[PDB]
């Protein structure tokens, strides 16, 4: 995906590590288009883990994530849930927020090494399945606008 992929991997990766563990990545992060996306994501996102906790918990249970090898096998189930039907920014937040929910879990069991791979995985599925649509919304820029004020 090049630019779209590089940008999405940064937003999602930082958001997931931010979610499990505190704290920002101080490194400046080819655009402030990314900073604006992280913040929109940070605010619209924290609700979702709240509201869907039971369901999220159930899904994680089925998944059985213990190690890095398990994270590498999640793509098919991840595409399965994501690509059915209608696309919107809200569905994307849900893909990303679960990813953050899964990421928190990864930390608890001291597998924080797995988070980067989880992010790569999520970004692959997002850009592969929804690429054309995303380009149409202008990508991350379209995202911040859709949720603005
Ligand atoms: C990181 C990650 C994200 C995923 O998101 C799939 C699409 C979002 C979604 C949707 C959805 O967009 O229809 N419904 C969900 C329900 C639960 Cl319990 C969890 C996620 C969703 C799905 C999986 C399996 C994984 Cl591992």
């Amino acid at each position: 995906g090049d630019e779209l992929y590089r940008q999405s991997l940064e937003i999602i990766s930082r958001y997931l590590r931010e979610q499990a563990t505190g704290a920002k990545d101080t490194k400046p992060m080819s655009g402030a288009t990314s900073r604006k996306a992280l913040e929109t994501l940070r605010r619209v996102g924290d609700g979702v883990q709240r509201n869907h906790e039971t369901a999220f918990q159930g899904m994680l249970r089925k998944l059985d994530i213990k190690n890095e090898d398990d994270v590498k096998s999640l793509s098919r189930v991840m595409i399965h849930v994501f690509s059915d039907g209608v696309t919107n920014w809200g569905r994307i937040v849900t893909l990303i927020s679960f990813g953050a929910f899964v990421a928190k879990h990864l930390k608890t069991i001291n597998q924080e090494s797995c988070i980067e791979p989880l992010a790569e995985s999520i970004t692959d599925v997002l850009v592969r399945t929804k690429r054309d649509w995303l380009v149409k919304q202008r990508g991350w820029d379209g995202f911040v606008e859709f949720f603005h004020v």
